[PDB]
């Protein structure tokens, strides 16, 4: 793979909406990013807790998955667990900002609920 896949892996996995949305353009053009070889798959969020109120969480699941897959390639996971952990958080968190209300405290609860259920794991 290139040299700079360790960067670029690092920059599609922050916190920040700016690398969830340099990851969400690569996802929509994977085959532009083929010479990394990066593990593109994904259950979305069909292994997480249940969604009552059925909040659009799979793009967060999704870039959560790719953090964890590829960083257990990589052989480097247990240190980068807790970064992976929270940026799912906080794009799950970046939906319920299109909510007011109990609506919005329901989809933040939810979302608590989901990182919770992955922080447990360490």
């Amino acid at each position: 793979a290139p040299a700079d896949k360790p960067q670029v892996l690092a920059s599609f996995t922050q916190t920040s909406a700016s690398s969830q949305n340099a990851w969400l353009a690569a996802n929509r053009n994977q085959s532009a990013w083929a010479a990394y070889e990066f593990d593109w798959s994904t259950d979305l969020c069909t292994q997480a807790p249940d969604n009552p109120f059925g909040f659009p969480f799979n793009t967060a699941c999704a870039r959560h998955d790719f953090g964890y897959r590829n960083y257990k390639a990589a052989g480097s996971f247990d240190a980068n667990k807790s970064r992976i952990d929270s940026a799912f958080y906080e794009d799950m968190k970046r939906v319920c900002t299109g909510y007011t209300g109990e609506k919005n405290t329901a989809c933040n609860s939810t979302a608590w609920t989901y990182y919770q259920a992955v922080k447990i794991f360490g």
